[PDB]
């Protein structure tokens, strides 16, 4: 499957594409204001994301630190980054169909589109100001609006039990972005696409 990852924010970002033990593609690379950057998944793929990181430096040998979304300190991401990060989360050709879905449950620090290129289904959207509107508690010095698992490690908030309710910090992201999940255990957002569709992921979409 191709993913077209267009950077359209007037920042430089950093892509990172991941299955969470293994890099998708080259797994990084640097976005500048404009660039687009396309990718080949593999078919079957099963819980990659697509996150951008934000303020980074790496060196020559693509080893660095970024205030967003870092993974290890590497350019070329083989696991999961650091949140706050906005995910678009995607599983491939699952009994015939894709899954796709925006993820506030890492916190949020770049607004994102998230849509197929193919017919027979639609995208999905978080771009509304959350960093901006973010509660004084969530609110990460780096950047970004972190999730209150991650702020406060309570059952509750990660769901630890496999019981738990939308909270006051659930709701807020909700409230700004109704079409990604806000909590672990949120009315599923997952848009159904054919097997083998493919996709594009804006970074600042607006």
């Amino acid at each position: 499957a191709t993913f077209e990852i267009v950077n359209r924010c007037s920042y430089t970002v950093w892509a990172a594409a991941s299955k969470g033990d293994a890099a998708l593609d080259a797994g990084g690379r640097q976005l500048n204001s404009g660039e687009s950057w396309t990718i080949n998944v593999e078919p079957g793929t099963n819980g990659g994301k697509i996150w951008a990181r934000t303020d980074c430096y790496f060196d020559d040998s693509g080893s660095g630190i970024c205030k967003t979304g870092d993974c290890g300190g590497l350019l070329r991401c083989k696991r999961f980054g650091r949140p706050p990060t906005t995910l678009a989360e995607f599983s491939l050709n699952q009994y015939g169909k894709d899954y796709i879905d925006i993820s506030n449950i890492k916190g949020f620090n770049v607004p994102m589109d998230f849509s197929p290129t193919t017919r027979g289904c639609r995208g999905v959207r978080c771009a509304a100001d959350i960093v901006g509107q973010c509660p004084a508690k969530l609110k990460a010095p780096g950047g970004g609006c972190n999730d209150a698992c991650t702020v406060f490690q309570t059952s509750e908030y990660c769901c630890t039990t496999g019981k738990c309710g939308p909270t006051e910090y659930s709701r807020f992201f909700k409230r700004l972005c109704p079409d990604a999940f806000s909590y672990v255990l949120d009315k599923p957002t997952t848009v159904t696409c054919p097997g083998s569709s493919n996709y594009r992921v804006t970074f600042c979409p607006t």
